[PDB]
């Protein structure tokens, strides 16, 4: 197991996006990086950035996508095939759609919807199973649109939370890594 793994903050690029939901991927890969004294450097080879780390020995190499939600997976296959990574030692983190807001959970394979990242991800990656660790996000209230429900920052109160969730979601993934399925 002399092996590294690849983590993923999926999100979008700009200062708009950059507290609406669809981002928590961003945020708390950014906290990870800090964590474990990572530093993020344009990666030019794949057009996305990377950070380098170590978490419980497995050394872990930490992507945001320096492009767009949908196209974020023309970064990560490359990223990754150059990495040596199998698609199933990745790490995607990103928000739940069903999920309930404050929820927090880790699936490998295990197909998933609502996202334009992972659709994405997987189109890059040929199959589907990779290791994801979900944050809940919540169902649109009523006429919002799914897809602009995501791009819209949290509510004054849902955000007292936000830090708190990040926090917990770089614990989830913090395990994952030291453990797997055995940590759930």
């Amino acid at each position: 197991m002399a092996e590294p793994l690849l983590v993923v903050g999926l999100g979008n690029p700009g200062a708009n996006y950059a507290r609406t939901r669809h981002n928590l991927g961003f945020v708390v890969a950014d906290l990870l990086a800090a964590r474990l004294g990572a530093k993020f450097k344009a990666h030019k080879r794949s057009g996305a950035e990377v950070a380098t780390g170590r978490s419980a020995g497995r050394s872990l190499v930490l992507a945001k996508p320096r492009c767009y939600m949908n196209e974020s997976g023309r970064q990560i296959g490359p990223l990754a095939k150059f990495y040596s990574v199998a698609p199933a030692n990745i790490i995607v983190i990103h928000d739940d759609l069903d999920l309930e807001f404050g929820r927090i959970r880790l699936k490998i394979g295990g197909g998933e919807g609502g996202h334009n990242g992972l659709r994405s991800v997987v189109a890059a990656l040929g199959t589907k199973d990779f290791q994801r660790v979900r944050i809940g996000i919540g169902r649109p209230p009523g006429r919002k649109d799914p897809a602009a429900f995501v791009l819209e920052n949290f509510t004054p109160a849902e955000r007292a939370e936000v830090p708190t969730i990040c926090e917990q979601a770089a614990d989830a993934t913090e395990l994952l890594i030291e453990q797997g399925m055995e940590p759930a």
